């Protein structure tokens, strides 16, 4: 009768349920397909294009001569670019590597390019031009993820920049961080908070914006406050307002005049138009089809469009290709499930064959560069994706 | 310029995360597989036979002649079936469907068959004996899964039926419920908790084990008190112990007099045995090789020892003949993961071929009756399955 095992148990170190959900829920390479049913029809790189939504803001602040009027218009954009998350609790699809979006929006005067560079940490590049050449928007984001009791927080890692080209100066961020609370059981629902600085590199104008965390009570449900200051760090404008409504300006004095006098989602109320305020930007209204689509904006619904025309032009990476994100638009969800699986294995046995060939991936349309700007490591957009002429590109999908 | 999406969204009703991890962690059938790290080498048929391991107190209840002493071994063997639990926190293998494990231990006078008879809802029966026919010992269960904060209960639903034959006498209880701390972050470790009933039901003669929680503090972790008490209600013994360790007898009187004077795992004391107890049962050191071994007991590296000899008697549907427990328990981790999946998706599609096909899952060795000692829905052992002559069993490995 044997008295042991015949090899002794593996050590796993660390590794937890929350290692495998971490994975699953983030943008990580997983062995573990995320259901079908916890995604929206969007991949990842169309969710982050929606950071150019008000990009009327930015024409705004290309028009004016003044900069500290130009920073309030970038600081409403920097605010803009992050408010369609609300109730956005569907997953969008995590990119495979060396997926591609592109959106071009002539109405509202930009083009963009996005690629998954990396899963290694996942890293999703996009750059983004006006038409008129009036501004370069450009950026890359790891969500980074953290588990705290009920909630999981997605650290959006990477420097944002934004060019005004005819005023020969860059400004530069972070976003916010993004908490998901009732990660595991309840009704899903979204926060936004932290501290982000917006620094005008040719001037020294700075603006800080203070997205708050609800508090205890939770008063301050999806509250920003902020001010713009100059290189001397003189406070010259106050802005307040909330990400998911709007954003307004007020003079410094006026606004400290008055300022003196399963986890459920908290009552706020629409905070109250201070006198004298400015209004620098106001949330769309949700179309009434909203509820019954993902909650997406007018402006995801067209992300994912496409037309044989688009399908002459686009490259064979554009996620408005990928059949599993399409399926789950027209509501085949097991169709979508089943290519999904297929996606994921076909992107697997890529990189084990990557690895037993020896060869290094090359991501096509960024490269690894400084950020002229602050000096940190960015994913920079080589160039000439807009020429087409398209030749040896990832086989991505089915 | 398309407003809206082609389909409306489809409503995913109270599905969460815990939805998804409750069918993983616990018996039911999961479209994801659960990592092989998270196992340890046995079937769940095999951890529940464990229940066995200190049968001696069953062939010790069956030679005494006073009911109230039977009574006294009857609970210290229920106590002891669930004892090997402690740092156990390797989840043993999901059961497929028809999936059966028999133990023969000559040296310990029984032998065990079991079943998985059902995934809706997932229940494991077991049909023990004692060699010379002094017992009769079954049951079924189902491990009902639920979240509360940092933690999962599972509630191992069914009765349990121990007949000594000798007297004609049953006994009938359900056992505590097993809590798993930190179940998405963090160390592991196991609770048990809950009030047992043990009913003689020929003498009307009743065991009360209540299995205290920790209580805040933790200073009655594992701990057990109860009584036996006769068909009149008057206390005839106090029983104490910890399920960890020990289970002692003492008059009521003496014991009530003695009695007047990220979480973690509290501190617990063995505690004192109270003069004039009598000792009742005390758990088996694990070797010193337990804890390379996923905590195994000495009795559980047996379970899923096979030989040429077994493998000319034991039906095809053994789990030693389990090809992903053989390659764990040998060290190879990979081809664990590899035929776990190809098991499941076998089993998946056999029940989708049994639904177009229209048939009905016949199990072999239980069907479903009344507990005859207390009517409850019960999974009775059919009778024949030591008498070999296997014909036309279900074709579940590779
Ligand atoms: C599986 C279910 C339960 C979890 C769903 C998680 C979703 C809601 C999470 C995962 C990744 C998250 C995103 C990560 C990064 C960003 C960029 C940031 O600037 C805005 C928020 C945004 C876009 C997050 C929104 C919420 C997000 C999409
Ligand atoms: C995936 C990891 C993190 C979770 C591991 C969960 C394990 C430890 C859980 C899942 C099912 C549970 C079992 C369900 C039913 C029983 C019968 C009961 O009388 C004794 C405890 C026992 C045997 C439980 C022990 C712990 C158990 C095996």
């Amino acid at each position: 009768m044997r008295t042991s095992l015949p090899s002794p148990m593996f050590s796993r170190n660390d590794f937890s349920i929350w290692s495998i959900l971490r994975k699953c829920i983030g943008m990580e390479l997983s062995k573990i397909t995320m259901p079908v049913i916890f995604n929206e029809p969007l991949s990842f790189l169309q969710r982050l294009t929606e950071y150019m939504e008000h990009t009327y803001l930015i024409h705004k602040a290309s028009s004016l001569s003044d900069p500290v009027e130009r920073m309030q218009c970038v600081a409403a954009f920097a605010v803009s670019a992050v408010a369609s998350q609300w109730e956005r609790t569907g997953k969008p699809f995590n990119p495979l590597l060396g997926e591609t979006y592109e959106l071009v929006r002539d109405d509202l005067g930009f083009r963009l390019i996005s690629e998954q560079v990396s899963h290694h940490p996942p890293i999703s590049a996009f750059h983004a031009e006006g038409l008129n050449n009036d501004f370069i928007f450009h950026g890359s984001i790891y969500p980074k993820l953290k588990f705290w009791g009920k909630s999981v927080e997605a650290e959006p890692k990477g420097t944002i920049t934004l060019e005004l080209l005819e005023h020969n100066e860059a400004y530069t961020w972070t976003n916010p961080t993004c908490c998901v609370h009732n990660i595991i059981v309840g009704k899903l629902w979204i926060e936004q908070y932290g501290n982000v600085e917006i620094i005008n590199h040719k001037t020294g104008d700075k603006c800080v914006l203070n997205f708050k965390p609800c508090g205890l009570f939770g008063k301050e449900l999806h509250k920003v406050e902020g001010y713009i200051q100059d290189k001397s760090k003189k406070k010259l404008c106050a802005l307040y307002g909330k990400w998911t409504e709007c954003l307004y300006s007020v003079d410094p004095a006026t606004f400290d005049a008055y300022k003196k006098n399963e986890m459920p989602v908290p009552d706020s109320e629409s905070v109250f138009i201070i006198p004298g305020s400015v209004l620098l930007w106001r949330i769309a209204p949700r179309p009434p089809n909203s509820a019954q689509m993902y909650n997406f904006t007018s402006f995801a619904m067209v992300l994912n469009e496409v037309d044989k025309d688009m399908e002459s032009v686009i490259p064979k990476t554009d996620c408005r290709l990928r059949p599993d994100i399409r399926a789950m638009e027209n509501g085949e969800i097991d169709q979508a499930s089943e290519e999904k699986k297929r996606l994921e294995e076909k992107q697997r046995a890529a990189r084990k064959n990557r690895s037993k060939s020896e060869e290094d991936w090359k991501t096509r349309w960024f490269h690894q560069g400084p950020n002229p700007y602050n000096g940190a490591q960015d994913w920079i957009y080589s160039g000439s994706y807009w020429d087409r002429n398209y030749f040896n590109l990832p086989d991505i999908y089915l």
